[PDB]
């Protein structure tokens, strides 16, 4: 319940009325537990059901084409012709294609596993109250604490709720809370009130939050909130989102079955038009069940005619093509159509730490002093190469390599850093890669000192298991390490009391290494080390020291800097209290300045050149950190987000800075801003609100459990390997190998997807607004049924089915990347592209209606019947309008339908080499590109052959067409098709707008 950090430890104890040393009473908890509930997040439960399906079921590639599958079963129960047999086929390949598609949506769906069940991973099992019922601390369910209780917590600890800190048992309590902060490196927490009521939980450093844990301590708490009233709470809070996923592409493909569904019920009242003579001509009476057996018949043609049944599958294969080629870059894709969204992207957002940088705290600069007289320091100054925890990297001065061991002044500096460190380097054998024990910035020391190598020590036969620690241990063997005093607030250092290993001398080379806050350590320095000498630690000394130090720990390189100094002299073992740090200050005292180091986690080596082409491709990074404003812009200078002399007020913010501005700033703030930093989760995810508040496709990018809310925000979220798995679940593709580099590859992988789904999408329609225009003639002018609808699903699901992802493999504009994002407004038909396939859709509609009309009217072969009313063909067994009695029933012939469809077949064919391009002619661009559209052309038609020479075939659609005669006049028939595309294509390339 309660709602402060900014309250003292006495007003907390005082709200739940408790005492710190008793705790809870069980009627206490009987009331809390009640008022509250118990300690957990709900487990994403929202909405769920095996029946999901049911909902895949409102579009026309659903409704529209069920009508047609019960429609078109009714119509398959009353087929009392002569084939009673091939009857019902179209009611079960409707919905054997219907059950087809709709399968594959739920194996890719019944996949996904919750980012909420990832993040409850964070909950632990028990935690440690106080309660009155006894003296001796109890370990309960952590989700049977209540808020108020006393909680105890230790090293290892995972923190069970959020609570306010009453007491530090310890010298210091070490938090990590990379779970809300994104950064691993240990907070020191205390008790004092922290009195802002708008202070983000980087500033609440009273606070232990559930699901952080204890670096180092022990500490008494008093719970103030729990279950989902907690700052991980709020991220659960925002992983639930009934929001279903609207994907760019997908919308577009949704109000175009939207606005092709309206076509389809209102040219099916188009027909009740120029039909329905039978009210005033058709003399009262002719089978009156010819009505609703053709009404339905060619209504159930019109759905089949229209809707492009072949183009979910095609789609998915595009896609998972591409996923494919993704898969060998290591970037793992999760949900299939992201593939493609990520190359409109216009922003990207982006996690600092794991992701533009490798998180392994670097030191990359030292200093140690050079020469003294007088007035006048200089200092000698290093740098170290290497971005990583391996001991690899080079000591250069003035860019040059040097020895370390050259130098007395890194010996030492070496030491006190091997000595005056709990950290420890491990290379896992299994991942293959050096690792750390211990704190990241005392860890960055060992990795230091490894990298030196001051003795000089021979390390390149080492197994890598070995190189691990092999120069630290040497240092160790050196000086025995006889105590440590830990680090405390009060004085900002730490240091470590040593003895010789090797002197029987009777001289006692007893000595205590010092590291810690450079102001701190230097104040208490008298001396100041000159390679093997001291000397007086002047005021001018000190100043240039103090100087360099500033520099470093402010400029473009904005480092964690830390002094080393050793107390020469050192106080007597058995002189000095070790149970009091308060003492520990004084013991560290009269110490001799040794040298200074600065730390960066530095940024990955290709994300700066990713973020170049980013920009190239007219793409726009955004740094959302919850690491601290001066670290997060120092890396943005060196990933090239800003300048290095770029000066960036106002464009880079901290989460509470951000929070002041009035929400109108805030949405504009978006807009100019880069550095987001010392951000909550939620910052985050409300900051890709306000990007796609413009309407802007952006993605996000990052590796934290704090990142989560925005990677689900992002329309593409993408996750780093080495990431949360949380992160990971809540994204949708996986950079496996940390290769920031990938993302741009991705996204001309979606531009080039998208640029093909297009072309091969007008491809498929042009055959469906144009086999529709053929039964509308093969009904408009009472012709004979030119085309049935399993001719057309088969059509459309595969003659077409193949070259159209044949036009997949089209081969992938150049330059993709030196133009901007797609707008998302952005009309895919357009209004002389619609003129264009509309134009051909309309030709051969007429010319396979031209072909069951040439079969009759021009028979060159068989049963002809020249210029004859075929406005009837019930007239059969009256032949007073037409003669020719005895001839009856050849309307029904195999052979006219035949022709129709081979020169449908033939026809697309011709189209998917004019849907070789779009403005791009055959006459100039060599039809002879696509070796694979050869390829799906030669099966396409080597099927269309199956189709008419084989068993069972053939019976379900017509007879076969032979040589000589009905394949001479499908192939005069077509070749028209392409002078029709490209004339329409000199319109394009010769006079359009350009
Ligand atoms: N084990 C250790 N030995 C020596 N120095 C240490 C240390 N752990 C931390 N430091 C030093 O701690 C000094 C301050 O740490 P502290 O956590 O107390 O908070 P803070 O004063 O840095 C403010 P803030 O958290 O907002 O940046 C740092 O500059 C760091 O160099
Ligand atoms: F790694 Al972060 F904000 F969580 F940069
Ligand atoms: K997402
Ligand atoms: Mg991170």
């Amino acid at each position: 319940m309660e709602a402060a950090h900014s309250k003292s430890t006495e007003e907390c104890l005082a709200y739940f009325g408790v005492s710190e040393t008793t705790g809870l009473t069980p009627d206490q908890v009987k009331r809390h537990l009640e008022k509250y509930g118990h300690n957990e997040l709900p487990a994403e439960e929202g909405k769920s059901l095996w029946e999901l399906v049911i909902e895949q079921f409102e579009d026309l590639l659903v409704r529209i084409l069920l009508l047609a599958a019960c429609i078109s079963f009714v119509l398959a129960w009353f087929e009392e012709g002569e084939e009673t047999i091939t009857a019902f086929v179209e009611p079960f390949v409707i919905l054997l294609i219907l059950i087809a598609n709709a399968i594959v949506g739920v194996w890719q769906e019944r996949n996904a596993e919750n980012a909420i069940e990832a993040l409850k991973e964070y909950e632990p099992e028990m935690g440690k109250v106080y309660r009155a019922d006894r003296k001796s601390v109890q370990r309960i369910k952590a989700r049977d604490i209540v808020p108020g209780d006393i909680v105890e917590v230790a090293v290892g600890d995972k923190v069970p709720a959020d609570i306010r800190i009453l007491s530090i048992k310890s010298t210091t309590l070490r938090v990590d809370q990379s779970i809300l902060t994104g950064e691993s490196v240990s907070v020191i927490k205390h008790t004092e009130p922290v009195p802002d009521p708008r202070a983000v939980n980087q500033d609440k450093k009273n606070m232990l939050f559930s699901g952080t844990n204890i670096a180092a301590g022990k500490a008494l708490g008093i719970v103030a909130t729990t279950g989902v009233s907690t700052e991980i709470g709020k991220i659960r809070d925002q992983m639930a989102a009934t929001e279903q996923d609207k994907t760019p592409l997908q919308q577009k493909l949704d109000e175009f079955g939207e606005q092709l569904s309206k076509v389809i019920s209102l040219i099916c009242v188009a027909v009740w038009l120029i039909n329905i003579g039978h009210f005033n001509d058709p003399v009262h009476g002719g089978s009156w069940i010819r009505g609703a057996i053709y009404y339905f018949k060619i209504a159930v043609a019109l759905a089949v005619a229209a809707i492009p049944e072949g183009l979910p599958a095609v789609i998915t294969t595009c896609l998972a093509l591409g996923t494919r080629r993704m898969a060998k870059k290591n970037a793992i894709v999760r949900s299939l159509p992201s593939v493609e969204t990520l190359g409109c992207t216009s922003v990207i957002c982006s996690d600092k730490t794991g992701t533009l940088t490798t998180n392994q705290m670097s030191v990359c600069k030292m200093f140690i002093i050079d020469k003294v007289d007088g007035d006048f320091c200089s200092l000698n100054e290093f740098s170290i190469t290497g971005s990583t925890y391996a001991p690899e990297g080079e000591v250069l001065k003035n860019d040059k390599p040097i020895r370390s061991g050259q130098f007395d002044g890194l010996v030492e500096l070496a030491t006190i850093c091997a000595l005056c460190n709990d950290s420890s380097l491990d290379f896992n054998e299994t991942k293959g890669v050096y690792e750390k024990v211990g704190e990241a910035t005392e860890t960055a020391l060992t990795t230091l000192v490894e990298k030196m190598n001051v003795f000089n020590t021979e390390v390149r036969n080492l197994s890598k298991v070995e190189r691990a620690n092999a120069c630290n241990s040497v240092i160790r063997q050196l000086m025995k390490k006889e105590f440590t005093l830990e680090f405390s607030r009060d004085r900002k250092s730490m240091s470590v009391y040593c003895s010789p290993a090797k002197s029987s001398r009777a001289a006692v080379g007893n000595k205590m290494f010092v590291k810690g806050a450079p102001e701190g350590v230097i104040d208490r320095c008298n001396y100041v080390r000159v390679g093997t000498t001291r000397v007086p630690m002047t005021g001018p000394v000190k100043e240039k020291i103090l100087s360099v130090i500033k520099e470093w720990g402010t400029g473009r390189d904005t480092l964690r800097c830390l002094a080393l100094a050793t107390r020469d002299t050192p106080p007597k073992r058995e002189e000095m209290v070790l149970d009091d740090s308060s003492r520990f200050m004084e013991y560290e005292t009269d110490l001799t300045f040794v040298g200074v180091v600065g730390m960066l986690d530095p940024p990955r080596k290709e994300v700066m050149g990713s973020i170049q082409l980013c920009r190239d491709a007219g793409i726009r990074v955004i740094m959302i950190t919850g690491d601290n404003k001066g670290t997060a812009i120092a890396i943005c200078r060196r990933i090239g987000i800003f300048g290095e002399n770029e000066e960036v007020a106002d464009r880079a913010y901290t989460g509470r800075e951000f929070d002041d501005l009035p929400l109108a700033e805030q949405r504009e703030a978006c807009r100019r801003a880069c550095c987001f930093a010392r951000v909550e989760p939620s910052h985050k995810s409300k900051i890709v609100e306000y990007l796609q508040s413009y309407d802007e496709i952006t993605a996000m990018t990052g590796d934290g459990v704090n990142d989560a809310p925005a990677l689900k925000k992002a329309e593409i979220g993408i996750a780093m390997g080495s990431g949360t798995a949380v992160a990971k679940t809540a994204s949708e593709m996986v950079l496996a190998d940390d290769n920031f580099s990938t993302i741009v590859a991705a996204v001309e992988e979606g531009r080039a997807i998208y640029n093909n789904m297009k072309q091969f999408i007008r491809y498929l329609i042009s055959s469906n607004v144009g086999e529709v225009v053929c039964i509308f003639l093969t009904a408009a002018l009472g012709l004979p049924e030119a085309l049935i609808p399993v001719q057309l699903l088969w059509v459309n699901l595969v003659t077409d089915g193949l070259p159209a992802t044949a036009l997949g493999f089209n081969p992938p504009d150049l330059d993709i990347m030196d133009r901007p994002p797609r707008s998302p407004k952005e009309p895919l038909i357009s209004g002389w592209l619609f003129f264009r396939y509309m134009a051909i859709g309309g030709y051969v509609g007429a010319a396979t209606v031209g072909a069951a009309a040439w079969w009759f009217m021009y028979a060159e072969d068989g049963p002809g019947v020249t210029y004859h009313q075929l406005t009837h063909f019930m007239q059969c067994t009256e032949d007073h309008p037409h003669f020719e009695g005895l001839d009856c029933e050849i309307f029904e012939a195999p052979e006219p339908m035949t022709m129709a469809l081979s020169v449908l077949v033939t026809i697309e064919m011709c189209n998917a080499l004019n849907s070789l391009s779009e403005n791009q002619s055959l006459m100039r661009m060599p039809p002879w590109v696509n070796i694979w559209l050869l390829g799906s052309i030669c099966l396409s038609m080597s099927l269309h052959f199956l189709i008419l020479y084989v068993d069972p075939l053939p019976m379900i659609f017509k007879l076969k067409a032979l040589d000589l005669t009905q394949w001479l006049m499908v192939l005069k028939i077509s070749l028209p098709v392409i002078g029709l595309d490209e004339i329409l294509k000199f319109i394009a390339r010769n006079y359009l707008e350009g």
